[PDB]
């Protein structure tokens, strides 16, 4: 823990070690997933927040991960009684009616359910029934004949879904399909009820059949965070704010702390983050603004604290930004942000838009302002400048570059990831634009 460039916060470390030493150890937050603790001084006085740090595709596969693994009788997407790997049981809103026809699928009484070895043996079932229906229909088994493994398995994975008489229905997208036309074949595919009620899968589905690889089941549920490496998105944040003076986020270094009240298996490395006195939700401040609305110098300094919000998230893509965890002191600032919590951006990729990751900021009235003229002229100067950009990934990279596991090629893709978040917002400012128009820019990426 030398801070050689920052003796203010070495001493404040020293007199956390001190406190340790003398039996005051860090509590947790909250008792029950404890993974952050309020550091406290000698004098008992909390200083500080810290925060410790083969698959085989095929048919089978690709609709597990479509249709899921339930073991007790569900409701589907249109309502209908359902069980095992998308196993439609009957129509009947009866439940009764289920069960039995469940039980004559199963073999014995199962009163609405089923182990896995059974889940799969009726998995088996319906997928031969599928090519069974298939085969035996004069539309698709030209189609099926004529396609590779992959596509077939896309063609298998419809029938599955909706039945050999509906996927019969698409006519010239099977004509499609059988001459190779696989651009025009995706693109009639996608203006259909099918992808309508159903539209993440289908387009998994229509990818398969454009492009013959399983690319779109490959990397499912990878996120967009480099794992475990909180503790540096903490770190990183403060860093940014400090190049660009935004002061809004509480001082925040990598440190090494060792106590008792940590869950050990000997020092742990985390994010160390100073206390901040006095403050509460942001939510809880804009409810209280309702009925007391600020003054117009009080309203035109926190629009400013706001900006500065807007720019740090916008920047690092915060993944994680709620109006519960920016923090808001009201009563030299009459009015302040602490914009804590910052674990969880420096994304090494946008987010896919099946999980959006909102600023959950850019819900509130207050993010239709326009950027102030004083915000745009403090921080332009900064961001458009093409050697501050290049020292922030620099700066960035010392300290990314600590971790195990850092990886060079993820690191790249982190920053191009950040400086094309500081494109769009060079934009925006030059634009004028609001918060809330910056954040419908579509995303960019700096190669
Ligand atoms: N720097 C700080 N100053 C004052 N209070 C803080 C600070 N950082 C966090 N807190 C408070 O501590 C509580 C939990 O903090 P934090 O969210 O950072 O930890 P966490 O365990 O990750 O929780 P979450 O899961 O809520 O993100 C919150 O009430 C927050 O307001």
């Amino acid at each position: 823990n030398a801070f050689l460039d920052d003796p203010e916060f070495a001493d404040i470390m020293l007199r956390a070690e001190q406190a340790i030493e003398v039996g005051i150890f860090p509590e947790r937050i909250s008792q029950g997933s404890s993974g952050s603790y309020f550091v406290k001084d000698p004098k008992r006085k909390i200083i500080g927040v810290f925060k410790p740090k083969w698959t085989k595709y095929n048919i089978f596969e690709m609709l597990r991960i479509d249709e899921g693994l339930r073991l007790k009788i569900y409701k589907d997407t249109e309502g209908y009684y359902t069980i095992g790997i998308g196993h439609l049981l009957t129509k009947s809103p009866s439940l009764n009616a289920a069960k039995s026809e469940l039980d004559k699928a199963i073999g014995r009484n199962t009163n609405g359910v089923i182990t896995k070895d059974e889940a799969e043996k009726l998995f088996n079932q319906d997928v031969d029934a599928a090519v069974r229906g298939i085969l035996r229909n004069a539309k698709l088994k030209p189609v099926y004949d004529s396609l590779d493994a992959v596509r077939r398995a896309a063609l298998i994975n419809m029938v599955f879904q909706m039945g050999e008489t509906g996927v019969a229905g698409f006519t010239n997208s099977l004509r499609m399909l059988q001459q190779k036309r696989w651009d025009e074949a995706a693109v009639n595919l996608a203006k259909s009820r099918w992808y309508n009620q159903t539209p993440n899968r289908a387009k998994r589905v229509i990818t398969t059949f454009r492009t013959g690889t399983w690319d779109a089941y490959k990397n499912l549920g990878r996120g967009c965070l480099i794992p475990n490496q909180g503790y540096l998105s903490e770190a990183g944040a403060y860093l940014v704010d400090n190049k660009l003076h935004l002061s809004i986020v509480p001082k925040t270094k990598v440190v090494w702390l060792v106590s008792e009240t940590f869950n050990y298996n000997p020092p742990k490395i985390g994010s160390f983050q100073l206390f901040v006195e006095g403050y509460k939700e942001a939510e809880y401040w804009l409810r209280k603004f309702e009925a007391d609305p600020l003054p117009e110098n009080i309203r035109k300094q926190f629009q400013s604290q706001f900006e500065r919000l807007v720019i740090l998230d916008y920047i690092i893509r915060n993944t994680d930004r709620g109006n519960d965890n920016w923090l808001v002191r009201y009563e030299e600032f009459l009015i302040k942000i602490a914009a804590i919590d910052n674990g969880l951006a420096f994304p090494f990729k946008h987010p896919d838009e099946w999980r959006a990751y909102p600023f959950h900021w850019a819900w509130l009235p207050q993010a239709k302002v326009p950027f102030s003229e004083e915000i745009r002229n403090l921080i332009l100067p900064y961001i458009s400048d093409m050697n501050f950009v290049q020292d922030l990934c620099e700066d960035l990279y010392e300290l990314f570059k600590t971790d195990k596991g850092f990886d060079k090629a993820t690191f790249e893709s982190q920053m191009s990831v950040m400086r094309g978040q500081i494109l769009n917002l060079t934009q925006a400012l030059r634009d004028g634009k609001s918060p809330f128009q910056l954040v419908q820019i579509p995303c960019v990426i700096v190669e």
